[PDB]
């Protein structure tokens, strides 16, 4: 199995005891370490900021710990959007300059791959053309991977992208069949299922659906979005599912009930170290506990969530990071990401289980090995 675990570079921005740096990243706990965001400029990937370039050095300085250890670089993101990604791929000459650019790029700050996270292909403004037009991309950066990897004689650069969570997205944007053929990898967004538009308490990552979900809301769940991807011919193996380290907060509109699928009024306030309304870090979730919110454990879904007064959080636990690395591997997939890393107790400050509770509980159920450890 793979433990693959994000690295946010606005992480080291933060108040300075949630802020986290790349280089305090211990070597032996993943297997492979993603840096978001790069950015790009004239169809070409580049580094967002020049302190990038320090975070670089400092993620990739990590694989001299951890000699298998391997590094992947994002691109892409919610933020970002699907426009650039639209131009991009329109025609073969920006192909080639964004292949060429990343080969260069990977290369020179000893990265070990590249994982692509457009969100998304086909929606959001992309139009149609671009579920087409991504599968074209993917395959041609395989194939220069593989004639890179031939002409220098070293090991190929991994190709990995995101894959959405959401059912419809994924009908509109990603040809399943021909994506898990030229990808190593599909780090699957099974989270941020809170679905905060429909007015009601929702999990993040639920593994199972809700007995009162109905609908494509019966969707909204680790074991449904997993199946949609297996069923539709994506490769079990290459599945990478993904473990969020936060939870999604709401305001409730009646304190007496504290349930999912309770009314709600809005997003939670932003937590102190996170600043993102409708958002709190693992972290800050121990200090909601810790500061009196009554914990209820969700059995129909496997995850926990907490309320006090009018505030209500739906996230995961080390019970239910648990039971989904045990879903995942009596359903033979490839592995986990933790998204992101940098929102995990990484100080054992908050939580009072050690450095990374989350993260170590899945490096120890997923049976993780490095012989350089």
């Amino acid at each position: 199995y793979q433990l693959m675990c994000y690295y946010t570079s606005w992480a080291k921005d933060r108040p300075i005891e949630g802020s986290f740096k790349p280089g305090n990243i211990d070597p032996c706990l993943c297997t492979h370490l993603i840096y978001a965001f790069a950015g790009m400029q004239n169809n070409e990937i580049t580094y967002t900021h020049e302190q990038d370039l320090r975070d670089y050095e400092a993620l990739n300085g990590l694989k001299d710990k951890n000699t298998e250890l391997k590094t992947l670089l994002a691109i892409g993101g919610w933020k970002f959007g699907p426009a650039p990604f639209s131009a991009m791929v329109s025609t073969p000459q920006n192909r080639q300059i964004f292949i060429q650019s990343v080969i260069r790029f990977l290369r020179q700050y000893n990265f070990d791959g590249l994982n692509l996270d457009w969100q998304y292909p086909g929606s959001r403004g992309s139009p149609p053309k671009d579920k087409h037009l991504f599968s074209v991309l993917v395959k041609e950066m395989r194939k220069a991977f593989e004639e890179e990897s031939v002409e220098k004689d070293i090991p190929r650069l991994l190709l990995t992208s995101t894959g959405a969570g959401i059912i419809d997205v994924i009908k509109s944007g990603y040809k399943i069949p021909e994506l898990s053929q030229s990808l190593d990898y599909i780090q699957v967004m099974t989270y941020d299922l809170h679905d905060p538009k429909d007015g009601y308490t929702g999990e993040n990552s639920p593994l199972y659906k809700s007995p009162y979900d109905i609908g494509k809301s019966a969707d909204l769940n680790v074991d449904s979005i997993i199946s949609y991807w297996k069923d539709h011919g994506a490769a079990s193996e290459k599945l990478i599912v993904g473990f969020p380290a936060y939870g999604h907060t709401f305001i409730l509109s009646d304190p007496s009930k504290t349930g999912i699928g309770a009314p709600t009024i809005s997003t939670g306030p932003p937590g102190k170290y996170t600043d993102e309304s409708g958002l709190l870090a693992y972290y800050e979730v121990c200090t909601f506990l810790n500061e009196g919110a009554t914990e209820v454990w969700d059995a129909p879904q496997e995850v926990p969530y907490a309320y006090q007064g009018n505030e209500w959080v739906g996230y995961d636990n080390v019970r239910s990071f648990k039971l989904k690395a045990q879903w995942l591997k009596d359903n033979n997939l490839g592995g986990a990401v933790v998204w992101p890393l940098d929102m995990d107790d990484f100080s054992g400050s908050f939580c009072h289980q050690r450095h990374f509770p989350l993260t170590s509980t899945l490096k120890g159920d997923l049976n993780i090995h490095s012989a350089s450890c």
